[PDB]
């Protein structure tokens, strides 16, 4: 149904895909943070959710910004409940042409993150009985590495921590062409609690590509 | 989201899965229609569906058996908007021991009747521009290549009839029949419109 | 490897991708039988064979058809020790368009056949702890829904007869040359290590050639 | 078919499945150089190569040992014609007792070192027109993630350098011997239009 008494973070929340997820999780009962790179963003942010939220500032492949950023969380309003993750970037180039700069920054910020946020909010959702990590995946060797390791991540995932409440899933945006407010019903289902015995899973959200 | 003025054709809904995905839509507006392989089990799919719909028999591999529940359906209550296929069942045996019987009767009853029941309501859905197809899919040589297939099917007609308003899903569980009916009642709903030939596990890991 | 003391059975041998095949298996020492829907087709497949090899005619849609060919083999050559199911036709209609016959004709001729096909070569592979099963699969539900099948009963059945020496995959051609994904010679040398000794403990499993598309 | 006039980089080959590639490799008329993390281990390489191959001191993470061992291989040799990626590893744990060391060993080992050593040989499989790029995939968040990845980027891969003449695949295991005889047959001419698989070797799983 809704989602009254429950807080989730969206990475990469300025605008799009992000923030469509964002409005309708909001919309749904829910008390969302998202963040963006820069401060500038964030304040974006804060100004769509207005009181239902707040807008962060996020360098998703910085381990002390995960840290504070999370604190702040923890502080202000209590532990995350729902984890969307929608940080991705792409450095599109020919192997041959593609700098390890382009590579290691691909599975850095679009796999490594992933890894990282889970781990730190694996604690609480634990503990909560109650959990939600979904993963927006849409020359690029690099982005393919980073898209595949992020499911190979989420279904092992998902088998490890399915005892507990806690469900991993990908969606797959097709990027008539997609609307972003179909890709946020398709999030916000997952996120929802008719979704528990939906974990591991990869829900295309195309058209029939 | 509501089914409001919809009209669901659910095959099998006499216990379990089946009965969960009737139960779920009418709760949500649809008006729903069961369907088993008894006129005994019929009237007890009547009885728990109420006033909110019918419960019918219907034998999906026979042709005529699919062609006058359908016109049953249209006369007293419209055309199918939601296509719910649950009417699967089993024969298994080592491929040495399995009969031709055995193996035929799989895939009249689990493959072709998707096919058949899928064109029977497939005219009227893109009439209105609006169509839901799902199909549940959970030595079973036989079985295996039913199930494969009507995931192939579905894919398939899915590309086929995408843009017309139509999606074709298939709900896959690893046999709660209420949480496989969330899902199915999910991709039925409009919040689904832009996930077709999909293939949605719900096995929790 | 070596196909020396080997029968192989191919259906749909007339041309192409199944001609390929077998012209390949004969060269590495295989007693090759191929197949056609017409007997015409079959005189014409002895004849490229040589004493290699023999054509018959066969209805893989009739069960008494499937039966007086593999009797004839087990007459005059023996034991089917490979099997490469290649027989499938096409039937294209858009879903609306498409008459029950056409939906059926194809799950009998390309679903259904590898059933019967499979099950009427398994008792001997069993009993010689050897067996090689292997399917060709490359607007189109009926053909896709078929193809599909296969390979969900190539999965199953090589799990369930895993251990007794016997494999069951799938050869999964892009559509080839009648830049490119590949061309019949290519299906055949997929099909032929399949079929060899060198993958034994490969079963169940869908080989695509089309080349990185 | 021979490999003869083939030169082929095996990684991690001091024993079982790199070795039993290494080996069905000489055997088949390739010139083989098997790499090793210890200088102990690459005399063991060169040992049972003999005069058929080379062991080489091989760390897949350091840049700087990649470009000295591929000098060497050009110097004494000549350019790779084929690449065999097995310089794998595990650290186990489950996710909270993961740390963030354990699991960047991983992602540099298991797949940002493929794309390394991949990127290395383009140029000469390019240039001779022909090239084999084959990977070894068989609490583990890390090692799955790694795994996939390496598959992503071998179809992905595989589609940018199709019409080159180079294919990249993965070899899936679930005898050693067994996962080299896939290995040769994917190296070989005869899957030359096999790109961009995975080709699993479990027996049905």
């Amino acid at each position: 149904m809704s989602f009254e008494g429950k807080i989730a973070l969206v990475t990469g929340a300025s605008r799009g895909i992000g923030r469509a997820i964002a409005e309708l999780l909001v919309e749904r009962g829910a008390c969302v943070i998202g963040t963006a790179t820069s401060e500038k963003g964030a304040e974006a942010i804060s100004a769509y959710l207005g009181e239902n939220g707040k807008g962060l500032m996020l360098n998703v492949v910085d381990p002390t910004s995960i840290d504070t950023v999370l604190a702040t969380i923890r502080a202000e309003f209590g532990e995350v409940d729902i984890l969307v993750n929608n940080a991705g970037i792409t450095r599109d180039n020919l192997l041959m042409r593609m700098k390890d700069d382009e590579w290691q920054d691909i599975i850095d910020t679009n796999l490594t993150s992933v890894f990282r946020l889970s781990k730190a909010v694996m604690r609480a959702m634990m503990k909560k009985r109650f959990g939600r990590i979904i993963t927006i995946g849409s020359g690029q060797v690099n982005y393919a590495a980073a898209k595949a390791g992020v499911i190979g991540f989420s279904k092992s995932l998902a088998r490890e921590v399915a005892s507990r409440g806690i469900t991993v899933n990908v969606v797959a945006p097709g990027f008539r062409l997609g609307d972003a407010k179909e890709i946020a019903s398709a999030v916000a289902f997952l996120a929802s609690d008719e979704a528990s015995y939906i974990s591991g899973e990869t829900l295309h959200v195309n058209g029939g590509m």
